[PDB]
């Protein structure tokens, strides 16, 4: 066949299985992808999701965001400014982030065209059957046909997209692709959504809004952060509402008009109403397999999208794989690339590998950040008879010292209590993203609660709290909680 | 019988822990002596440690207060706009601060032996009349009055260390970190001697709240600052320090120094090189404080520096009498010093011996950037296995090239027997990196291997990430001799 491999989306995954391929491999692929800079139309580009409206410029912004603690914590520890002269400017942070994001957009060309074998195509990608991949030139099967692309094996990475409510005045809304390219700050912001998107943009419009405004957060359920440990729930959820943020729970818009300065009225399902500069959804990330004509390969599919796929991420037909957040699994930057690494080995090395989904750490970039990984107490005592729960927090003193009396370290570890090992590890507080990662290695070992315990804390840290929990909160017996087992 | 079970001389970080621990959980009789309650002059260290009153706890929050320097200024790339002429160290506000948070500590103390039956406090200097017999005496001086005799069946020497003084024309001159955590004022100009972890972290403490104008040097008589430390990440350091603003001077030492008519110290170094300063400070080292306590009445063996004599479980030549923490010359850190206290009385108490174990103990240092490492060096990790490997990684954040600190570059080296690929070192300079370090020595204490590393899922973005992207070895020591293959 023309091509050894046919990738459609070149993401996180897409672009790491296809450059491991003709690089590692020497097999021609083909790479499709709809924009090779960021931004408008399509936002998602080359690169991917995570490259151009993803990971790299959210933690940018919400870097930029935390600046406005840091001006105003400095002042404790002795720093003398003028704090009523501070004003943040949006369009500069923009500015930057484009720059980096276009850096980054720059640095693929160079990656081609010295990669024999590995060749980018751009436009919509479907199938026409289990050999055959179409490219062309927009989303409606109907469209020009580009390019029809003979191949051998088949990788669908074409990622999610952001989900809609479809209430009256959803086309006021925004979703996150839009708020990365917005002229200014809103001064009014509401946040609609629990997730962690919706958490993390929250902060950064807190941060930027003008002198005087007001960023909500609207969740429909009873707390944030659905999935995360429930008492770092009710921590953050503190935090944020310490720092200016009304959450809202129970809450969902039920309307939205625009008013004649061009603002956005929101009546809520409560019949709460309120006025925002922005209303942005983050309500969901919708596996986007839609226009890919999956059926004409005959590829199985879940009710909402998702590609359904086996350990060694291989569909119903066995020379189509998926990777991504297309599958449905976890949807994370660094595990869509683990699991196009796998597909290589697997396909073209003759090393079938399955990519571990558990025990997999991940990173809330909120202001206070939250650094978890594994199983939440619910989870574990679901899959073990006896679950120990082990908790610490305490208020740094420079917190104390720097005002923000609010900000609570938390570290909260689920161990099975047969044996000791530790199941989960969740964390609140500053700098918890970065010991969250070297906690996953310790984890991927199989560490007990006694591994942790026993070894010397670097002191003065957050993370030697890690090391000094030897006694358990409570338990679950067979998935009840007890004060004692 | 004896009237105490034990007495400790030294109510530390190893002491106050070995006290506790025998009254609280052992209902053993306890006597603990210091010099003082209060932190600060005039004997600095008090009831609760050297690290407590003048170590790593208010170290550390000068640190934090420092590092707002770079944050204030690195927050206009990110939009922030303030009055930048406006921006002020205020360092009495910094000391104020520290003193109370310190403070609070000391007084905690009062309730944890009020609520503990069996411990009890004595103020005054301790000393040994025979192996039974400790005398708690007015001053340092033998001659002064005795305000306490106690009889008792164990006796623990823990009373930590001194800073060491150069013993040159004018030594009275300097000041140590003692006098430097009440200094009234910021010196403008200040000359930090010694390559030491501490003689560092007070340079970049320095360096944040001098008057503008000012300047930091840094002298060590050696080639490069922070021996002990991987070479490669103290050439990086050394290049980060002098980025900021110091002169870090290696090859220099003060030869002699007087009191200029202004009161300005004037230096001359042994090189020819002069120059005047507001504050000297010599932070050389921290010598075994062991020398009043009439050691040779009870037959205790030293070493030449002072330094108590003990085995693996802190036993000296006199079995009932133990001795912990700095005054061992062993790892000078406070985990270590408590973790030996525990050891300590489980043996003795608990009829249970533990011995402390030193080897795989991770450190940081609270420089500006900071370092987390543990484990080998790559040079003695060569003198004991026959095929090294090492791996290393550094990258500029992309928010660095936009807050303008271009020059904090991030690094990261493992050092591994090859044969096997067991981490035997890992070596981390950059922000974060001693909160990071933590979960590290829990996995090397594991036994970990590389692929335990390179196998673990990465979070994103995070510097901590690229300790589980690296499995290409750089280059490799055969036998001692490094080769690239
Ligand atoms: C606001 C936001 C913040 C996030 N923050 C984090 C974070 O901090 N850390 C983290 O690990 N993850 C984060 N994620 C998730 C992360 O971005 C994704 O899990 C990851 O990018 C998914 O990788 P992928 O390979 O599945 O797809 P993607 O990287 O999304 O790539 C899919 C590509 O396919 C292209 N495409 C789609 N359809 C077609 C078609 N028919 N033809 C051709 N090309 C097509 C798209 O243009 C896209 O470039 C975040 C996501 C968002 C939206
Ligand atoms: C500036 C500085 C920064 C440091 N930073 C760190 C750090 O970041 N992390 C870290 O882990 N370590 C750090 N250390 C080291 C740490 O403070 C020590 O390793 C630790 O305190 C040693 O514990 P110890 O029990 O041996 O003695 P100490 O904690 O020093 O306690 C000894 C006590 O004995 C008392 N004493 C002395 N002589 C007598 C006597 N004759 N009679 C009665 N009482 C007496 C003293 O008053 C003192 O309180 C730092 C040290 C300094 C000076």
């Amino acid at each position: 066949r023309a091509y050894d491999l046919v990738v459609i989306g070149a993401g996180s995954g897409g672009l790491e299985a296809g450059w491991n391929a003709a690089s590692l491999h020497k097999k021609r692929v083909a790479v499709i992808d709809l924009q090779k800079h960021h931004g408008p139309p399509h936002y998602a580009a080359l690169g991917g999701t995570c490259v151009n409206v993803g990971c790299v410029p959210k933690k940018l912004m919400v870097t930029g965001a935390n600046y406005m603690d840091t001006i105003r914590e400095s002042a404790g520890f002795g720093w003398e400014l003028d704090r009523e002269s501070v004003r943040p400017n949006w369009k500069a942070l923009i500015a930057a982030k484009n720059k980096a994001v276009s850096g980054i957009n720059d640095s693929y060309e160079g990656m081609f065209a010295d990669t024999e074998g590995l060749t980018f195509h751009q436009g919509f990608g479907a199938l026409q059957d289990n050999h055959t991949v179409l490219v062309r030139e927009s989303a409606d099967p109907n469209s020009a046909v580009l390019e029809t692309l003979d191949t051998e094996y088949i990788l669908l990475a074409t990622g999610s997209w952001p989900q809609h409510l479809g209430i009256e005045g959803d086309d006021l809304c925004i979703t996150s692709n839009e708020a990365f390219y917005l002229d200014e700050a809103p001064k009014r912001a509401l946040c609609v959504g629990g997730g962690y998107i919706s958490i993390e943009f929250a902060g950064i419009f807190n941060a930027y809004k003008a002198r005087g405004g007001q960023v909500d957060l609207a969740y429909r359920g009873d707390m944030i952060l659905r999935g995360f440990d429930s008492e770092l729930r009710k921590q953050l959820t503190e935090q944020l509402r310490a720092n200016g943020i009304n959450v809202r729970t129970h809450e969902n818009p039920a309307k939205v008009t625009k008013n004649a300065d061009g603002t956005r009225h929101v009546v809520f399902e409560s019949g709460a109403e309120a006025d925002y500069d922005v209303v942005m959804l983050a309500i969901g990330r919708v596996p986007r397999s839609q226009t890919l004509q999956l059926e004409k390969a005959g590829v199985e599919v879940a009710k909402n999208g998702a590609i359904k796929v086996d350990a060694y991420s291989k569909t119903n037909v066995d020379n189509i794989y998926a990777i991504g957040d297309v599958t449905d699994r976890v949807m994370l930057t660094p595990v869509a690339i683990n699991e196009g690494a796998a597909f290589v080995d697997t396909v073209f090395a003759n090393k079938p590998r399955a990519t571990d989904h558990t025990k997999v750490a991940c990173a809330v970039f909120s202001i206070p950040p939250m650094g978890v990984c594994g199983y939440v107490e619910e989870d574990a005592a679901k899959k073990y008879d006896q679950v120990a729960v082990y908790e610490s927090s305490f208020t740094p003193l420079m917190h104390n010292i720097s005002g923000s009396t609010y900000k609570k370290f938390m570290v909260r570890i689920v161990t099975n209590h047969a044996d000791g090992e530790v199941l989960g590890v969740h964390m609140l507080g500053d700098s918890s993203p970065e010991i969250i990662q070297s906690v996953a290695i310790c984890l991927k070992m199989g560490a007990k609660i006694s591994d942790f315990y026993n070894t010397i804390g670097v002191h003065p840290t957050s993370a030697e709290e890690l090391c000094s929990m030897r006694t358990p909160a409570y338990f679950y017996e067979k998935g009840k909680r007890v004060e004692k087992i």
